[PDB]
C-alpha cells in the first residue's frame, strides 16, 4: 500500500545510533529484551480477556516462537500478545520512550552498562545490536494488520500490510547483520535463552532450520 515515513525523536535516534555504533560486545542480551516485550504484550492481553473475553476470538494460545531463517537471515520473534495499533507505532510508544531513553543515556555517560537498556523501559532499541534492519508485523484488535519497519539512519516507515495474517499479535523480524549469524544456531539461540529468560510464564518455542 502507500508507506509512511517518519523520524524517530531526536532522543531515540541518538540512542540507536549509539546501539550500532560503540563497541560492545555482549551483543545476545537483545533476545532477553524482546522476550521480555513479547510477555509484557501476553500479560496484557491475558488481562484485558478477563474482562472482556471476546478480546481472545482473533486467538486464543498466548505463546512466543523463535524463528531462524538462514536462507533469509533472520530471526523472527512472535507474539500473540496485545499487537500494536497504528497510533502506538507511528507515536504514542516512542513518545513514552523518550524519557527512559535519557534516564538511560545519563547512566551511559554516569558509567552504566549497555545491558541495563531493559531497566529503562527502551530494550527493544537494542535489536540493533545484531540487526542492520527490523521489521515488525503487528496486529491489535479492532485495528489493522501494519508493517513497521527501520534499518535506522534517524527514520523508519508504517504501511498497511497485507501479507499473510498473523490474528493479533507481533512478528519482530530481525534482518541479521552479516557477523552476527550465530544467533541463527540452535545452540547458541538456545544458551542465550536459557541464560536471560528462565521465568517467563508462556511457552517459548526455539524452532530448528530445516537443512
Ligand atoms: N512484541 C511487542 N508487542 C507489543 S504490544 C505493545 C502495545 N502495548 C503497550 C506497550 C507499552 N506499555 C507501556 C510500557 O511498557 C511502559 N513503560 C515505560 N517505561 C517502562 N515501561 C512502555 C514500554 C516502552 C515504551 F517505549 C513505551 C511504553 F509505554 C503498555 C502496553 C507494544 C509492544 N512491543 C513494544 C514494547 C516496547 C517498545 C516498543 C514495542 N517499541 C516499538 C517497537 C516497534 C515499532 C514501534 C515501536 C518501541 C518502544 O518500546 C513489543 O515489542
Ligand atoms: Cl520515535
Ligand atoms: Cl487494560
Ligand atoms: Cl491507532
Ligand atoms: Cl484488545
Ligand atoms: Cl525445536
Amino acid at each position: 500500500e502507500e508507506v509512511e515515513t517518519f523520524a524517530f525523536q531526536a532522543e531515540i535516534a541518538q540512542l540507536m545510533s549509539l546501539i550500532i555504533n560503540t563497541f560492545y560486545s555482549n551483543k545476545e542480551i537483545f533476545l532477553r529484551e524482546l522476550i521480555s516485550n513479547a510477555s509484557d504484550a501476553l500479560d496484557k492481553i491475558r488481562y484485558e480477556s478477563l474482562t472482556d473475553p471476546s478480546k481472545l476470538d482473533s486467538g486464543k494460545e498466548l505463546k512466543i516462537d523463535i524463528i531462524p531463517n538462514p536462507q533469509e537471515r533472520t530471526l523472527t520473534l512472535v507474539d500473540t500478545g496485545i499487537g500494536m495499533t497504528k497510533a502506538d507505532l507511528i507515536n504514542n510508544l516512542g513518545t513514552i520512550a523518550k524519557s527512559g531513553t535519557k534516564a538511560f543515556m545519563e547512566a551511559l555517560q554516569a558509567g552504566a552498562d549497555i545491558s541495563m537498556i531493559g531497566q529503562f523501559g527502551v530494550g527493544f532499541y537494542s535489536a540493533y545490536l545484531v540487526a542492520e534492519k527490523v521489521v515488525v508485523i503487528t496486529k491489535h484488535n479492532d485495528d489493522e494488520q501494519y508493517a513497521w519497519e527501520s534499518s535506522a539512519g534517524g527514520s523508519f516507515t508504517v504501511r498497511a500490510d497485507h501479507g499473510e495474517p498473523i490474528g493479533r499479535g507481533t512478528k519482530v523480524i530481525l534482518h541479521l547483520k552479516e557477523d552476527q549469524t550465530e544467533y541463527l544456531e540452535e545452540r547458541r539461540v538456545k544458551e542465550v535463552v536459557k541464560k536471560h529468560s528462565q521465568f517467563i510464564g508462556y511457552p517459548i518455542t526455539l524452532y530448528l532450520e530445516k537443512e
